[PDB]
């Protein structure tokens, strides 16, 4: 419907502007960070299900799925984890977080690997190494499906989702890739990045491949 607009906490803006603009070389690290977050969200629904198995029924399969959408210059990273309510999207992604965000920027001013970002709990924002815009589409068992959208630029929107496929339960990160980062639409490239840095994941990592017949 109508979107609601929110202001990012200043430190999150600071972190994002730095990441979207950085000339840091090893931009592929974004995928390990998002796979790690997906795995963590799956751990949470699995754990919750130990005492409330009905929570799994909205999506009984536990998976991470990567879907390139070349025409739209989009890469989607989906999980069937715990998901986020409207309030959780606003909370987890924009208006609070803090969270080692300041400490990570300080570690950068001193020379840390950008690749250390996950150790500060803010690996999500590494997506701006390869994307200039993101939609986070999420469905918690506790709320309706919502879309959080950011272009790294100070404000974000949250909208009740009347436009995307229903996700049973979980989260899609829909990355709108930069024009010079379209290699991450390629099956060969995605496979190599996954295999090298995400070796001990307990859930299947599914790659959606679209190919012409004959
Ligand atoms: O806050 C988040 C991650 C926090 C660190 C991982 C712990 C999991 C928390 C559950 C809620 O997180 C999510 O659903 C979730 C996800 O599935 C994939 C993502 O890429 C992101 Cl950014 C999130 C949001």
């Amino acid at each position: 419907m109508a979107s609601e607009t929110f202001e990012f906490q200043a430190e999150i803006t600071q972190l994002m502007s730095l990441i979207i603009n950085t000339v840091y070389s090893n931009k592929e690290i974004f995928l390990r960070e998002l796979i790690s977050n997906a795995s963590d969200a799956l751990d949470k629904i699995r754990y919750k299900s130990l005492s409330d198995p009905k929570q799994l029924e909205t999506e009984p399969d536990l998976f991470i799925r990567i879907t390139p959408k070349p025409e739209q210059k989009v890469l989607e990273i989906r999980d069937s984890g715990i998901g986020m309510t409207k309030a959780e999207l606003i909370n987890n992604l924009g208006t609070i977080a803090k969270s080692g965000t300041k400490a990570f920027m300080e570690a950068l001013s001193a020379g840390a690997d950008v690749s250390m970002i996950g150790q500060f709990g803010v690996g999500f924002y590494s997506l701006f190494l390869v994307a200039d815009r993101v939609q986070v589409i999420s469905k918690s068992n506790d709320d309706e499906q919502y879309i959080w959208e950011s272009n790294a630029g100070g404000s974000f929107t949250v909208t009740l989702d009347e436009v995307n496929e229903r996700i049973g339960r979980g989260t899609i990160l829909r990355l709108f890739l930069k024009d010079d980062q379209l290699e991450y639409l390629e099956e060969k490239r995605i496979k190599e990045v996954i295999k090298r840095h995400s070796e001990f994941v307990a859930y299947p990592i599914q790659l959606v491949v679209t190919k012409e017949v004959e």
